[PDB]
């Protein structure tokens, strides 16, 4: 047993390792996002910009895992990131509504892993979800559901004005 | 009763000066420590200095529950501060296996505290001891486990000077 | 075809999105790395940071690649990120030598791209590689291969002094 | 024979010669297109500016050359400079894509200059070809498809409305 660890149950160890997965898939889902925007035959630079940051901040969400897993004197274990669910993301509205659901399931996830720290008695965990993740998830979802409005209601997909105009004056 | 008194349990009220209480005995446990290192037959001054500021941050934390008390309109009632359980600590090892003791039983205490604010339906003091004071002790004890592991990586207590290149580089 | 695609050939398209895979998964090997030394039972703080700023330079090393397939016209495809083949790292010299075994790996892959992008013709491909990751990766192996050096004659593994003295005036 | 002279193949000297006659082409295509775009009647003046631009940038890259020339101890042979192909180009669409024509042409014919100094075994002007022009060739043509990309999507040439847009939000 690890000289740290107090009041963490293996249950929660688990959890946290699954999270940390969960959050590296975002990361990577996001990066591939990023570059399709990138690609010459799409061309819109802020969506590409938009959702590399994005990746950026779900690596740093894993990381923070990584950093508990530790304090709390559990033990990291890896497994493979899987490859993104499209190759090719078709459209601005269409990654948009994927990062949406993308985030949703990772906020069910989320609240998982908290049903399980209270089932646990684990208040410390419990206050690390509430204070680093379950704001943040639902700030994430509440900005997707506008983007998608406001593409949905100017013309998106078919319009290729609209996305190149959102790209601008919204992600810009 | 209190005129500010609210959803204030009897025992929540107890349970809160018998944490002060513990954490003026930390206060005392950390300044004992300090000064041992402080001798001229120990002379390891940056052990001294750790302790001494961990000392002064536990005089913070019961400070911060007195005030916690008269926030909510309980009465606090002071207990004698208990000397501590060593004269002499030893080695600068032995120091620091004794204060990650001393904090798992602190964290423990809070624990219980926090269980007990669970099962009478205060969210208020919940949320206090959470994010004043949960993580406060998952970021010592973690600490101190780091430091206990480099002195023994390094051959302390028998090498001297383990402790000395401990205090200069880690401490200092 | 893209209407950017110029000397551009399918087997070096293939290649470079092989050579993305490896990038990424150099960067979750030192990420894996960076948290080992995190633990409580090893705590080495600055092998710590060394690794993880190592896993962040994978990755923009991938992020290039993924720019270059684009402006070159190429589709990026990716792949599962395979998960390390260690979960415990053992000591700060056997996780050094690791690191020179992936970059000395990742160098034989980048000389056979080039060997590839020579045989096909391609002059900017073959100027991209030497420009931007034949002489880092030199480096690396050199600044790799310094640190395995200076580990194994201050006494590494053994000496757990030697890795605490070595974190602290090489990697601080 | 120039006192300078080195390792220059006087089959290189001539390829030289011949792009810079390339280069003062296409600073000559650029300066005709911006102009196109500052008539009353077409009155984009971003679009306008872009290209003139383009044409400065093509005077540099010629001059480049020409002190090139000179450094290997080759003799300068000025030819006379064709005027463009059009006098009208018609749309900001269509300039963009004839545009995209011309840098994929002069690439070609940098692409046929690198291997004939490959197979003449001169390795400064292989360096001095990858270093000052095979990545500027590639930017540039990752940059007008991407042009070409937005116009399209956004209606042009049919939508006015789509090249005032672009004039305004991604060349200004
Ligand atoms: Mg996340
Ligand atoms: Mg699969
Ligand atoms: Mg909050
Ligand atoms: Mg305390
Ligand atoms: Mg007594
Ligand atoms: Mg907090
Ligand atoms: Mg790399
Ligand atoms: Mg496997
Ligand atoms: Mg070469
Ligand atoms: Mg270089
Ligand atoms: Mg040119
Ligand atoms: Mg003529
Ligand atoms: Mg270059
Ligand atoms: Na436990
Ligand atoms: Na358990
Ligand atoms: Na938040
Ligand atoms: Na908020
Ligand atoms: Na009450
Ligand atoms: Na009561
Ligand atoms: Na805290
Ligand atoms: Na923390
Ligand atoms: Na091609
Ligand atoms: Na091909
Ligand atoms: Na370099
Ligand atoms: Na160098
Ligand atoms: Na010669
Ligand atoms: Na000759
Ligand atoms: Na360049
Ligand atoms: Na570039
Ligand atoms: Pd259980
Ligand atoms: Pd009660
Ligand atoms: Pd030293
Ligand atoms: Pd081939
Ligand atoms: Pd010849």
């Amino acid at each position: 047993t690890s000289q740290v660890r107090q009041n963490y149950h293996q249950d929660s160890e688990a959890a946290i390792n699954r999270q940390i997965n969960l959050e590296l898939y975002a990361s990577y889902v996001y990066l591939s996002a990023s570059y399709y925007f990138d690609r010459d035959d799409v061309a819109l630079k802020n969506f590409a910009k938009y959702f590399l940051h994005q990746s950026h901040e779900e690596r740093e969400h894993a990381e923070k895992l990584m950093k508990l897993q530790n304090q709390r004197g559990g033990r990291i274990f890896l497994q493979d990131i899987k490859k993104p669910d499209r190759d090719d993301w078709e459209s601005g509205l269409n990654a948009m509504e994927a990062a949406l659901q993308l985030e949703k399931n990772v906020n069910q996830s989320l609240l998982e892993l908290h049903a399980l720290a209270t089932d646990k008695n684990d208040p410390h965990l419990c206050d690390f979800i509430e204070t680093h993740y379950l704001n943040e998830q639902v700030k994430a979802i509440k900005e997707l559901g506008d983007h998608v409005t406001n593409l949905r209601k100017m013309g998106a997909p078919e319009s290729g004005l609209a996305e190149y105009l959102f790209d601008k004056h919204t992600l810009g």
